This record gives C-alpha cells, sequence and structure tokens, in this order.
C-alpha cells in the first residue's frame, strides 16, 4: 500500500508544497511532504513556501504554511512509498537521481489527462491561481485511490 507519499517538483516553493499539503487536507491517513530536484541549486533549501502559492491555497483553506523547501535525494525517496512529479520530464531528473524509484514515480496530473502542471514561479496570481486549479483536480482524483 502507498502510506507515505512524496510530491515532487523542482524548486520545492510553489506546486509541490501545494500538492502537498492539498494531498495531506484529503488524504489525512497517508503523510505527505514533498520535495525539489534543484531546490540545493536554486539556492532555495530551508526557503518557505511562494507567499502567492500560500495565499491562493489560503483561499481555499489550504494550510501552506511553516513549510521548507528541501532537496530530493535517493535516501530521502526511500522513505516514502508513491513520488508524485509534477510534469512528466521530472521522472528522467528523478531517476537520475535515484535510479531504484523508477517504480514507485508516477504523475500528480495522472487523472486529468496525464497533464503537466506549468510552475507559476514568477507570475502573477493567475498562474497560481491555474496551477492551485490543476493541482487540485488532480489531487481529488488521487485522494479516491490511495
Amino acid at each position: 500500500g502507498f502510506n507515505k507519499i512524496l510530491v515532487v517538483a523542482v524548486g520545492n516553493i510553489c506546486r509541490s508544497p501545494t500538492g502537498e499539503r492539498v494531498l495531506q487536507k484529503l488524504l489525512p491517513n497517508k503523510t505527505v511532504a514533498s520535495a525539489g530536484i534543484a531546490a540545493e541549486k536554486s539556492r532555495l533549501i530551508g526557503k518557505p513556501a511562494d507567499a502567492m502559492a500560500i495565499e491562493v491555497a489560503k483561499e481555499n483553506c489550504v494550510d501552506v504554511e511553516n513549510h521548507q523547501s528541501q532537496q530530493l535525494t535517493s535516501a530521502l525517496c526511500s522513505q516514502y512509498d508513491l513520488i508524485l512529479v509534477m510534469e512528466k520530464g521530472h521522472m528522467e531528473a528523478l531517476t537520475q537521481i535515484a535510479p531504484e524509484a523508477r517504480g514507485k514515480t508516477m504523475l500528480f496530473g495522472q487523472w486529468i489527462g496525464q497533464k503537466d502542471i506549468p510552475d507559476p514561479y514568477r507570475q502573477s496570481k493567475e498562474a497560481f491561481v491555474h496551477a492551485y486549479q490543476l493541482i487540485d483536480e488532480a489531487a481529488q482524483a488521487w485522494a479516491k485511490k490511495l
């Protein structure tokens, strides 16, 4: 069974913390965390979720406060049963870091047409609203299957 879920993207400040907390609210019987493939190179480790990501989630009663961006590592992947990436291209970048994690890595937006969810970083609130919408729809579908 998939009990520990890791939501993965690039910076671990916008989509992946949002997906973590949206999914955590829908799946209180699971442990959900998140990480970024390039959090360290982006100089983001320890940073909170983007303020606009927090605000958009808060308007939907999802708490993205007290987040700290962390880097995706092979050791981290071993702690989770299921990994959900925001873009299909993230899978190959992830398996470069943790080739053993291929089998448990799936797409966050699998159930909404296997769609990528684009990064809203450094764009207007509209982009964060769009990202939240896709994350919400995608997470609702995952919650019924885990």
